[PDB]
């Protein structure tokens, strides 16, 4: 029987995935930013009023490949909701290519390793 | 584009839909309980070392249909987190035929309403 | 020692001395307000450049005599962080007396029932 | 007219901050664990079923001089929760001195510059 217990392990382990995605937010392509995500990972989220994400994935990783790095963004952990082999966290980006952005994750602990399995975002006014 | 501000409004119509979630546990159908849900909602979790739920969240409808209602069960929100457009939220439930889960949610103001995007939970060994 | 685990009977103890709170708030007086602090509770928050609210909580009770009840006022509970013998909480208010305070609370079971003891908010602008 | 968008710039304010509670914890004295704590900040927990912490921020500062500096701690922030002028906190230590806690903060911008003004805690069983 698994304890919810939250350890530093967990915390470290999230952080790990979270920064995979950080660090590819800011230098690296779309192909490096989907390690830190599920294979059916997905990702909702509004440009305006049209919902430009609306589940796949595959949307995220094309967008930050035409988009292209964001050398000026600044990245934050604010949040990390751990119980047992699920998550929550949240991520507040500044100057990603002069965007800002709130964004809400689900992970999963995967076979002992930690992976986004779900995104949402505001992008700010 | 929307302000960031919380207000009793959105909490209200975030709850709203995690009533009709939390009374379709207790009291409804599967697809009573797909009326909390977007038509692409995902769900993920585990019941032992297999993860049972892996994206589809007819999945959820359908183990729901054949648990039945869970005449016994007490949920309660523990947290809503809103952001403009998207918003975390979580959910304990105990007593759920016998099972004890902790469920965490990504939703998205739809067209001005509320509804669940994404699932993940954990069931409490 | 206690676990940490998060339980619905929890949960619902803090509710209950919130909804004390929020009821004195909209109804009672100070002194029945009192009822859901420990004895050596604090308080702190600014009304505009000064720190209005500076520890004691006595000058909570006192504010809420000579401003009286808040008839109109809406107040939710958003967030419950629950871990063992102490507590988080949150809970946003409107037209409290027409003004719109954000509420941030920690807790302690003390002697196996839930009572608050320190309290922050913000007045919004 | 203060805006409560959250930004980076107080989540770095209140991480220095904490930083210097984490910093004082593994390395330093009471004195300069007290540079990240109000004058009148509190202090609520228990120690078995003694609340050997009951008020007195006076008390953490002496505590921590006679068990003397935790060098094998681990220390994570978990959460900030931000709104203007206040802020909710929680951080994870392991390995203090063999202890493991959990820490819930709600600290204050006091004149510009974050500072913790209450405390509690729980001891893991
Ligand atoms: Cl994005």
């Amino acid at each position: 029987g698994m304890s919810v217990k939250v350890s530093v392990d967990d915390i470290d382990g999230i952080t790990e995935v979270l920064n995979v995605y950080m660090n590819a937010a800011e230098s690296g392509t779309g192909e490096e930013m989907s390690a830190a995500f599920h294979k059916d990972a997905t990702i909702f989220g509004y440009v305006g009023d049209k919902l430009a994400f609306n589940g796949p994935i595959k949307d995220l990783y094309d967008w930050h490949n035409s988009n292209g790095p964001a050398k000026n963004v600044q990245s934050r952990i604010t949040n990390i909701d751990i119980v047992g082999t699920v998550a929550h966290a949240r991520v507040e980006a500044e100057n990603w290519t002069n965007f800002k952005f709130s964004d809400l994750f689900l992970l999963l602990k995967l076979d002992g390793k930690w992976t986004i399995v779900n995104k949402v975002f505001h992008l700010h006014a």
